[PDB]
């Protein structure tokens, strides 16, 4: 056992590691939709930094834990990073729909994963997760939200490049 | 009778207490207008921004009346602040023409207070009404026909966010 | 059908805010309340005015705050008439400040039980943003009311309130 | 009780009130490891600076909890500080060996603590310990174990005085 | 057919797209080797500062490729990016071991993408690879061995700390 | 042993020790005192801000003899810090009078350590007592003194508040 490890189940290390498998994958997602932006038949220069904001924000997200587990003593263990499930987003407005089901898919399991620090009675790391991750995800979650209710404001044409030129 | 008392009747004094809850009741109804537009099925952050200006304005306008209530003598007599007319204020234009029937409401009440003053010759009052209400408020009615006007223009869908971003930020 | 964010956000709790937002308009009102009476002409404690006016902002800004969070969790705000205060005359310094100590104990316990709600249905994020914005401020606003409590018994009735207006407030 | 008091069980109080003891025996074993380094025969500088700096960040976590004693009307019981448990200390390896040992207990005496303030629903207190500490420890406990990791390769003479003048200044 | 394309075989595109999971690659495996450092029983802060850097170097080198695939009207295709070889990399220099085979073999297969473009006489991919690759890898291959040379001069102990604080934590 | 070590007695390390000791006694009071004006039932910041700037300077005065006590090369020996001898020290005005008696219980220590020093011929040790503290002490005992005199003067209600703010 590492010579700082205290009060960090096994379990919660095993969680920490999907977790920062979950933002990885999430990362290469906004990462394939940020360069979809950047092709001549979509042209959309707002989104391609937008979403490559987005991206760099998960591989962050997924640092800041991989920190965790060493700080907690725990031993980060990498998987495959699955390629995205789409390769042609289609509009802004797909591309917004697909990020609030990543965010919730990913909000999700940081609450299960806050769940099983509960269990093991774990205050640290449900603070770590509190402090950095739920209400992060919250605002993220909102963010979106409104971009999607925009988008669906906006029309399919010249809104769609509006949007993109002043929003994004 | 206060100390600081001159020229100023018991209806007056009434009256100062009836417009300070019409201005609480403006600021609570533009209140609710402003968090419904931060709504994610709404989601205007201009009209947010506006909104919340126009409630912040009503509680000064509230409190300078409250002021001049001390100043002259009276003594502020708080009832409840009634609940916005509505939960769901539907779109820009929806919103503004409310915004436009509240104030014209509010602007009656003022010219009436205005009147009372008057009957009783409290000269002061009417100045006070005169200066910092009476052309605020023909200035307010001014700014939101031509909001009005305008929402009318750009359509609903992309000119209700293009009119948002440029006229309400 | 729920809002496109609600997540984890149960309906005990949405009706939570809603319930909480209230309070925090209804201590707003009663502070203000006691702002202006400190600016009557036979009370004239401009210190004790500035002090409650700021207080009476900053639970606005709680309410505010409150409709933010309903606004992020998909949750729908829903305003009901701000109880109009207690009183009209609120006595001496020490007086207020002992309304203000049976106020924020109550506002306290008001979202001391609104975390429980938000524990009991596992709602981790509410429970960080109760604690978060909360929690804390309520516990250094109570100890600043004991504290200007004991100073104010500590100091007289009459030069003292003069002194503790011009020099703590 | 204080007028302040709510929702502070009396053993909550007592608890808070074991840590400060706590905070100031870990402070004063620091300071003891500090004027060690101090020594003619010891002659390490950088350590000297080092566990002073230890010494006084404890001592300030003492203080914010007499602080958090106060805030929620709890009563500060100061009980005798123990010696450090030793007049030699040894190495450089051997002194953040004992750091080690010392931020487990104190981390344990806390996380002790904040079970005991969830088994009170003291939302607050719970809070605090989380904001202040738990996170302030598991940092500390972190870089304590670099050193010890880092001192165990350089190994002794050249390897201690570098890690000094580097690592520690 | 994208609108801009023009003198853009389309095994050229499908070459682009193997680079582009080489360099998500050896990001992957440069993060994995920076956080190992970070362990608190390797406590390298400098070795991880650097390897951080080298990582974010390589998402920026796929990055690049993913603009020049559609800069020419070729489409992107992200396969999945295979975990590293490894979790125990071991000292400052078995991991600087590991990353001069890791830089060889994008080096191999980037003068292979390069002899392709010559096939193909694609004059502007291969100006691309010359100008943004091939002499940044050549930079990068001597900047590793130097490191493998110095750290093998260094001890075991004390100079794995030294060459830590010196010639990483600053870089 | 120590190589450093000249014309430094025995007894004068153990004094030094004993002074140690006392300095911290003195800082662990202040400290009490501190906390006390710090308390919602008797609220004055002045005093907390003055009795913590004064647990911090024996401290330092704790320090110093520590640094001393290893420049002639003898060793630092550390005893239980005794608690304060109240916890609720009732009036500003019984508070000074408490800082007087621990200020001249302080001070005579300093003038039996010194006449131990001058006993031995330590010139060095009287000059660093003489420099570095029985001076220090005589402002300290008479700022205590002036402070004891006004909290007479201002009284017990008001004037207690005035002098917290005005001259704390
Ligand atoms: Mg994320
Ligand atoms: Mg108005
Ligand atoms: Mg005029
Ligand atoms: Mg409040
Ligand atoms: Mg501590
Ligand atoms: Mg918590
Ligand atoms: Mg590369
Ligand atoms: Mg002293
Ligand atoms: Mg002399």
């Amino acid at each position: 056992p590492s010579q700082v490890r205290q009060n960090f189940h096994e379990l919660c290390e095993a969680g920490v590691n999907k977790q920062i498998n979950l933002e990885l994958y999430a990362s290469y997602t906004y990462h394939s939709i940020a360069f979809y932006f950047d092709r001549d038949d979509v042209a959309l220069p707002g989104a391609h930094k937008y979403f490559k904001k987005q991206s760099e924000e998960e591989r962050e997200h997924a640092e800041k834990l991989m920190k965790f587990q060493n700080q907690r003593g725990g031993r980060v263990k990498l998987k495959d990073i699955t390629a995205p499930e789409k390769e042609e987003w289609g509009s802004l407005l797909d591309a917004f729909k697909v990020a609030l089901e990543l965010e919730k898919k990913v909000n999700q399991s940081l609450l299960d994963l806050h769940g099983l620090a509960d269990s093991k009675k774990d205050a640290q790391m449900c603070d770590f997760i509190e402090t950095h991750y739920l209400t992060e995800q919250v605002e993220a979650i909102k963010e979106i939200g409104d971009h999607i209710t925009n988008l669906k404001r906006v029309g399919t044409g010249l809104g769609e490049f509006i949007y993109d030129k002043e929003n994004l």
